[PDB]
């Protein structure tokens, strides 16, 4: 069943009572094409270090009565029998029409990570919080936890500036002890699951960005999860300007943010070879926006495509910028839901739509401004299933399910209105997602590495190292336990992901071997480099870029088990 193809849909808390977001609540969900529902989002609490809502009313207290709760035409009253109300109380309700559907609780996200930082500080913080999960999955009626942490890494300036007071003082620690989190996180969640007779989900969303990628070195957190959802979204948007894909699939050459690299890295398939370091495909899910980011007189580009903008998309073409001030005032991003890009073109014939074949997304272009909106449509969701398929990935997840598009009943011909054009929410591509990922089939189990399977030396590799962007400096301690001298000329090998292009080795000679998702490198020592019982023998070299971790590391054609 771990197997099972996923379509996992972030759902937000805020949305059910904005004009912006259409005003979608529980019972606009794709419930019909979800595997699991993601709720957009509890937070930490600053001085108990527990679990918090964020907007209490809304997930546990509004009744709804005036909102239009509504599923397949039939009116949808909340369980008078449960102690909430809310949208935790629809969920439920709906669950119980939908009961093979999981239901996770996400806790951070770019506004809810403030006060992970300092419940991370203590293993006694660290221990009530995961207790405090618990408590509230089995509260809620939740199958599981997913943590959002926006980012538990040493690269300076991450994460939200607002909270550089608390991220800035921690940045050496915060990869150690997010590790630490999240394997606390599974074992607290491990023991409810066999106390309950329930399966407990521990599930997280993670950075794409190489930059803040350089910054988190130990990635062994990612076993502990159920699924990780590579965040393969916000590549591109008005913070700089390089008017590109949001969320391109394939490595793109012509990204002029990256051209100069060793390869181009913001697109999912950088993501996927960088965490193939420590998973097997089917335990990750690409990444999906149903918004948008643009820009304004674009200068430059085709199409605007691969032009420059220092002024995001602003106006009719943002409707979900954000009001910094309450002034109604949004600040320009060019952010918009696919519904009202949709209505927007029906007003416009001159805001069209591409295609781009290298990166596998569309975009929109409205020639006589001088707009470039980043786009989703059916050609690019059947992209993704070809990947989905072609890599044995786990699924997909979805950042947010209020931007799927259909039909709206308050359409008014001739209406200017946000939430009077022809199309609203809908499930149109959550739809088409759920068909193509039912017709490929469940996922192949990805063999262990072949390492396993020769014999045995006791030899213990130790692979370690320091990145300096773009410059991964790798140190390999090699431990003789046997009790006969090592004769120089020995080798190690190990799988390097593709997401870095090994470099040069100081000492001896390498080949490179391609081998999948990863390139075998093996390094041959020189005959001087004996390794006597006990002792220890150094090598280091230069990998160019970076990446979750190596795999399948070999000595002599044997297996080393070290000590
Ligand atoms: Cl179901
Ligand atoms: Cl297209
Ligand atoms: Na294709």
């Amino acid at each position: 069943s771990e197997l099972n193809r996923k379509l996992v849909g972030y759902f937000p808390e805020w949305a059910y009572s904005s004009e912006a977001q259409g005003y979608f609540n529980v019972t606009d969900l794709q419930w019909d094409s979800l595997t699991h529902i993601q709720y957009s989002f509890a937070m930490v609490d600053p001085s108990t270090n527990k679990i918090t809502l964020s907007n209490k009313h809304a997930a546990i207290e509004e009744d709804f009565s005036e909102f239009d709760l509504n599923y397949n035409g039939k009116k949808i009253e909340l369980d008078p029998s449960l102690p909430y109300k809310g949208h935790f109380n629809v969920l439920q309700t709906m669950k119980k029409n939908y009961p093979d559907v999981s239901l996770l609780i996400s806790v951070g996200g770019w506004t809810g990570t403030r006060c992970f930082y300092t419940m991370i500080d203590t293993d006694n913080r660290i221990n009530t919080f995961a207790d405090s999960c618990v408590d509230f999955i089995r509260k809620y009626g939740f199958d599981g936890v997913d943590i959002d942490f926006e980012y538990p890494s040493s690269t300076s300036q991450s994460g939200n500036p607002d909270d550089f007071d608390l991220s800035e003082p921690r940045r050496t620690k915060l990869n150690e002890r997010y590790n630490i989190l999240i394997k606390t996180l599974r074992e607290k969640i491990d023991m409810a699951s066999k106390e309950d007779g329930k399966e407990y989900l521990l599930t997280a969303a993670v950075t794409a960005s190489p930059w803040v990628l350089g910054g988190i070195s130990d990635n062994t957190y990612a076993k502990y999860l159920d699924f990780l959802s590579i965040m393969s979204y916000d590549y591109h948007g008005g913070w700089n300007e390089y008017v590109e894909h949001l969320a391109g699939i394939y490595p793109n050459k012509e990204d002029r943010e990256t051209v100069t690299q060793i390869m181009p890295t913001l697109c999912m398939d950088w993501a996927y070879r960088y965490y193939r370091g420590v998973l097997p495909a089917e335990k990750i899910l690409m990444g999906i926006p149903y918004y948008t980011r643009g820009w304004e007189n674009v200068q430059g580009g085709i199409n605007g495509l691969h032009g420059s903008s220092k002024t995001p998309a602003s106006g009719k073409y943002n409707i979900l910028g954000d009001d910094l001030n309450n002034d109604g005032v949004l600040e320009p991003a060019g952010a918009n839901p696919l519904w009202h890009v949709l209505n927007l073109m029906e007003q416009d014939p001159n805001l069209k739509v591409y295609w781009d074949e290298i990166s596998k997304v569309p975009y929109v272009w409205q020639n006589d401004k001088k707009v470039f909106v980043s786009f989703e449509n059916e050609k690019s969701i059947d992209a993704r299933l070809e990947y989905i398929q072609n890599k044995n990935l786990g699924g997909a997840l979805i950042w947010v399910m209020n931007g799927d598009y259909g039909l709206n009943p308050n359409y008014v011909e001739g209406s200017n209105k946000i939430n009077e054009g022809k199309y609203t929410f809908g499930d149109t591509l959550t739809k088409r997602l759920s068909q193509g990922l039912k017709k490929m089939g469940v996922c192949n189990k990805t063999p262990d590495d072949l390492n396993i399977s020769l014999e045995p030396i006791n030899v213990d590799v130790k692979f370690n190292g320091k990145y300096d962007h773009p410059n991964y400096t790798y140190s390999i301690d090699i431990t003789n336990y046997t009790d006969k001298e090592i004769k120089g000329g020995w080798n190690v090998s190990f799988d390097l992901p593709k997401s870095a292009v090994f470099k040069s080795s100081w000492g001896g000679t390498y080949s490179v071997t391609d081998n999948g998702d990863f390139n075998t490198i093996t390094l041959t020592s020189g005959a001087w480099q004996n390794i006597a019982p006990n002792s220890t023998i150094t090598v280091q070299g230069m990998i160019g870029l970076c990446f979750s971790g190596i795999r399948n590391v070999t000595f002599n054609g044997m297996n080393p088990i070290g000590n």
